[PDB]
DNA sequence: TCGT
DNA sequence: ACAGTCTGCGGCGCGCGGG
DNA sequence: ACGACTACCCGCGCGCCGCAGACTGT
């Protein structure tokens, strides 16, 4: 009755038999069963070798349930009619835009809204453009307030000024632009456009919008790329236009061009930059102070320099947009990617106001009563010191205060007037005149970071007196007989100048000298010098005994760089968020749903904040926002680390989310295993593929208990070890997971993890150099192969690469590890667009009430009502088996794991934090947060309402009328440059474990193309 | 960019 | 009205912590 | 000079070196 599980030669179990019916449709394979089997032979072979051979997996029954139906023969048919369906208007009105430019007005008028200039004809007054694509640009006085000043527009035949009321007689300056977004579709081209999306009155509505603002940052860093490989190829840049500032004749054709190439391809982020590099303009940046202003006045006068300034950014904004557009369809041609942009440039955040203004309050209040005690207390004892000025018995004898230099002042004194050479502090110490650095300085500031720090608190490192010397940062010293003793302590010796200068500057002071100068341990490594001893990483030094101080201050100040240093951080821009509430604008805060359905309370409080998001912000097209994407998870000792829980969502609604698991280990697996066409080919995959995290059987659990260290760290080893990392760092990290051990048990796991991993190497003649003997040596092998193709391109999609990390570009500099990175951190990109206009469809074929609220990488949560909420836990699982597909489609495999196919837990809650289950209880917070809700898939499928409903004709009927092209996947191009026998015989050399074996099938193989 |  | 002689300011690099 | 490196973003605080600017001294 019950179905039998499928299952491959290797012990891994398919998908059932209705899921393989509804996703792959008809296919068939057995194209080379010989190869098959010669592969299967060397498959076998390396998995004997690392016995894994017969080993248990897990088998479970079938899951079978119905799915929305496909709109194409494949996957890749399906997903470009969908990402032609997601944008029709928008992108045919990004072509088809004007390149002649119309006359400008002799004068502006100062009348408050919206004024319309045309050439020819009088300037009339309009409630709003009616304009399909304008160029817009926005100034606000932001010393005063938050709110705009004045806008200007352009489009194909008139030109467009917004004037403020503030600015016009009245005295209020809260005010937003109009723009009629939820009516009317329009593109809105800009630079740094989440600036000037913040200003218009429309967009602060739960109800969708339907502009689109397009941001020209972004298509300059994706193509034509900055080259910010945060590498010596960004600080070289400044160094050759600082040397061609300095001599006007620049022969850089001799050397510069010729080793490096790069430097004439790319230039910087910021406009003037830009323009000068793809055109010869010239930005004059002088008229931006006056915008600094408080008083309004200057704003009246100048108006007509500020407008004209205003236009003239606004036309060179549209040469720029008319250079760079055409290249990135050339780069990103298929259709998913301008959908998945669209989608990440709309974004929301619910919050209250009156809790945003006390957690403000509480998260500043305890941090300035930590800071004020203990500096008092330190200028207290500095004080104290400082009246030992006359006896000299108690500054020579102590050995602390021997360091401290003690020479007066010279004094200058001119005969029958006053000295007047700007003295400070006569007659007092050296030292005491460095804490004051000006004569206007009454009191002496002074921070737990200052270096006189372990000279004033006094500190002992193995019962011995810290020492400053100049070469080797702090030093401790050891008797000349027990010298041996430390070397088993492995204690470095001090530089051999470091101790002449210190036995000189003793005898200078007397007692001659005893012992030698050991260096003090940093963490980093046995090389690198010591700067500073009240930092995280010497906390378990102050326990044990190994550094004691009698002061008990010194225990305090530790605690309190551990509290506060995050805030000390990001204290600034979390009190310069920009928070409308509604009480100020009461005709805008409509909800999702169109049938009002009550929920109106006696006044509440809600409000909304715009985030400031680049979507491609980085060279592998990441997104990039300073506050909200580097926000700090809870814990209990940190001060302020519950920001992200001021999201909250109105009455009637919640959060519905989910987090891909393993993401990047997946795809780095999967493309090891597409040599061999069988999932679980590779030792690696078959470890990858082993288990699931709900059973707690995963690699990264497995990793941690055979290392004795948390899953997070396991995950930093991990992906450490899977880019270039050496050995002796992996033993440093061991070191610093764990503090007591020695280092030779750390080299020696290091050296056979390592051994166990990659194995051995050979260099040979007609193969370059390769690895041989490990369990993910065809990964190792596989990622150079591709990163030294000519022309790299994403495997799933196909999107190129800038121009600054080409090949033909670089000579001397080679810049390989991030090469190597880039497909695989691209790939998660085009992941992470593949899902959101999966969601995008169905949100729009099934009438949910959703939109989506943030996008974290590999997170995303949507803001749905309470009646639909299973239904959209619903609609993600049906996009992810969607995605995953994709990806095993592209490299040739028509059969997918299940368990692997869905996520493993989806999150329902009232507010945005990692788990469901945390209290969220910080030194600013002392009320905890009911619970939320996680599910699985069986669960969800036992809800009663989990199911979708009927769907709309007109959707279908609009998709059908568009095209598909037929395309090459990019790894058959990459396989027709290898003749066949060298793959076969490169691979048996790779499989095999000795060097002998490997030289006698070089031998057969130049025997056979000999003759 | 630095090691040997 | 020229020629030494100190005494602050300003920019930059590097550690140190969050994702 | 051929090999050897975790990758991508965001910011703050402190010490060090290179110059303007006033004071004598003729
Ligand atoms: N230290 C690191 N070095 C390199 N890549 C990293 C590092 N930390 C995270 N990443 C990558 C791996 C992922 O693609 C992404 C972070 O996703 P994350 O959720 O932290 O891990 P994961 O998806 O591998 O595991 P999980 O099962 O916990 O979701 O960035
Ligand atoms: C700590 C860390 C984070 N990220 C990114 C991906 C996950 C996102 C949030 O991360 P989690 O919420 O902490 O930030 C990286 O790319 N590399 C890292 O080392
Ligand atoms: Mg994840």
């Amino acid at each position: 009755t019950a179905e039998a599980p499928r299952i491959n030669p290797v012990g891994i179990q398919y998908l059932g038999e209705s899921l393989q019916r509804q996703v792959f449709g008809s296919c068939g394979g057995k194209d080379e069963v010989e190869q098959s089997d010669k592969l299967m032979e060397l498959s076998k072979k390396s998995l004997k070798d690392h016995g894994l051979w017969g080993k248990k997996t897990l088998i479970t029954d079938p899951i079978s349930f119905p799915l929305p139906p496909l709109q194409g023969r494949s996957l890749d048919e399906h997903f470009q009619k969908i990402g032609r369906f997601n944008s029709e208007p928008y992108k045919s009105f990004c072509e088809d835009k004007f390149t002649e430019m119309v006359a400008r007005p002799a004068e502006w008028l100062r009348k408050p809204g919206w004024v319309k200039y045309v050439p020819g004809m009088a300037p009339v007054e309009v409630a709003y453009p009616d304009e399909e694509l304008v160029v817009f640009d926005v100034e606000t006085l932001y010393n005063v307030s938050d709110y705009p000043t004045l806008a200007t527009a352009l489009s194909s035949t008139a030109w467009y000024l917004w004037c403020s009321p503030f600015i016009c007689g009245g005295d209020d300056p809260a005010a937003l632009i109009p723009l009629n977004t939820l009516n009317k579709e329009q593109v809105v081209i800009g630079h740094n456009v989440a600036y000037d999306r913040a200003r218009v009155l429309e967009e602060y509505n739960f109800r969708d919008s339907k502009a689109f603002f397009l941001d020209t940052q972004s298509l300059h860093i994706a193509s034509f790329g900055l080259c910010s490989r945060q590498r010596p190829m960004f600080m070289k840049n400044n160094k050759k236009k600082e040397a061609e500032v300095e001599s006007e004749v620049h022969p850089e054709i001799s050397i510069e061009d010729y080793d490096d190439p790069w430097l004439n391809v790319s230039a910087l982020n910021s406009l003037k930059d830009v323009a000068k590099f793809h055109c010869k303009i010239d930005l004059d940046k002088t008229d931006r102070d006056f915008f600094a202003s408080t008083d309004k006045s200057t704003i009246i006068e100048n108006f007509q320099k500020l407008v004209n300034y205003c236009a003239t950014d606004v036309t060179a904004t549209s040469q720029v947009f008319d250079k760079i557009f055409p290249v990135f369809l050339k780069k990103c041609p298929h259709p998913v990617s301008f959908a998945g942009l669209k989608s990440l440039s709309k974004c929301i955040l619910p919050t209250k106001l009156n809790d945003w203004n006390d957690y403000l309050n509480s998260s500043e209040s305890l941090y300035q009563q930590s800071k004020v005690q203990i500096e008092s207390k330190i200028v207290q004892i500095i004080k104290d010191i400082a009246l030992l000025k006359d006896k000299p018995d108690f500054y020579l004898k102590d050995p602390w205060l021997s360091q401290l230099d003690w020479t007066t002042k010279p004094l200058r004194l001119t005969k029958k007037g006053v000295p007047a050479k700007c003295q400070k502090l006569p007659g007092f110490p050296e030292w005491y005149r460095q804490l004051f650095p000006s004569k206007d300085t009454v009191e002496p500031k002074i921070t737990i970071k200052s270096r006189i720090i372990p000279i004033l608190f006094k500190l002992s490192w193995e019962n011995s007196p810290v020492i400053w010397s100049k070469e080797s940062g702090w030093c401790f010293n050891v008797p000349h007989e027990q010298v041996e003793t430390y070397k088993a302590k492995n204690y470095v010796l001090a530089d051999s100048v470091s101790q002449e200068e210190e036995e000189i500057r003793m005898n200078n002071l007397g007692l001659q000298c005893t012992g030698v100068l050991f260096k003090v341990p940093h963490p980093n490594g046995p090389t690198f010098n010591c700067t500073n001893l009240l930092t995280k990483s010497y906390n378990h030094f102050f326990e044990k005994g190994v550094l004691k101080s009698e002061s008990e201050l010194a225990h305090q100040a530790l605690q309190i760089n551990s509290s506060g240093s995050y805030w000390m951080s990001a204290r600034e821009r979390i009190q310069s968020q920009f928070v409308v509430p509604n009480c100020k604008f009461p005709n805008e805060f409509q909800s999702l749903s169109a049938k009002s359905s009550l929920n109106n309370e006696k006044t509440n409080d809600l409000a909304i904040i715009i985030p400031k998001i680049v979507p491609m912000g980085t060279i592998t097209r990441r997104a990039v926002e300073n506050t909200w994407l580097t926000a700090s998870n809870a814990k209990a000792n940190r001060i302020g680390s519950e920001l992200k829980t001021q999201v909250k969502a109105p009455p009637g609604y919640c959060f519905v989310g989910a987090d891909v698991d393993s993401e990047e280990l997946w795809i780095a697996s999967l493309v090891g295993d597409s040599i061999f066409n069988v999932h679980g080919g590779t030792a690696i995959g078959w470890m990858c593929l082993e288990g699931t995290k709900n059973e707690g059987t995963d690699l990264h659990t497995k990793t941690a208990q055979i290392l004795g260290c948390s899953r997070n760290e396991a995950k930093i080893f991990n992906y450490g070890r899977i880019y270039g990392a050496g050995a002796k760092f992996a033993s440093q990290l061991l070191k610093r997971f764990n503090p007591s051990l020695t280092d030779e048990e750390t080299k020696k796991i290091a050296n056979k993890l390592y051994e166990n991993t990659k194995g051995k190497t050979k260099r040979s003649k007609l193969f370059k150099k390769f690895w041989y003997g490990g369990s993910e040596s065809i990964l190792f092998n596989k990622l150079e192969s591709i990163a030294e193709q000519e022309t790299p391109k994403t495997p799933v999609l196909g999107c190129g690469i800038t121009y600054s990390l080409m090949k033909k570009n670089l000579r001397a500099n080679s810049f390989l590890p991030s090469r190597i990175n880039w497909a695989i951190q691209s790939s998660g990109v085009d992941y992470l667009h593949l899902l959101c206009c999966s969601m995008e469809y169905i949100i729009k074929k099934y009438n949910l009430e959703a939109r989506l609220c943030i996008s974290i990488h590999d997170e995303i949560r949507f803001l749905v009502s309470e009646k639909d909420k299973y239904r959209a836990a619903m609609a993600l699982q049906i996009s992810n088996i969607w995605t995953r597909a994709m990806f095993c489609q592209q490299m040739g495999i028509n059969e997918l794991p299940q368990n692997c196919a869905f996520f493993s837990q989806v999150d329902i809650d009232s507010v945005i934090r990692k788990e469901v289950n945390m209290d969220c209880i910080t030194p600013s917070n002392k009320t905890a947060i009911p619970h939320g809700e996680a599910l699985d898939i069986n669960q969800l499928l036992d809800k009663p309402n989990s199911k979708l409903g009927k769907p709309s004709l007109d959707i279908d009927s609009k998709v059908s009328q568009y095209a598909y092209n037929y395309r090459e996947p990019v790894f058959e191009e990459y396989n027709k440059s290898y003749t066949p026998e060298f793959l076969k015989y490169f691979l048996a050399m790779q499989v095999q474990s000795d060097k002998r074996d490997v030289n006698r099938l070089e031998d057969e193989y130049l025997r056979e193309c000999t003759s």
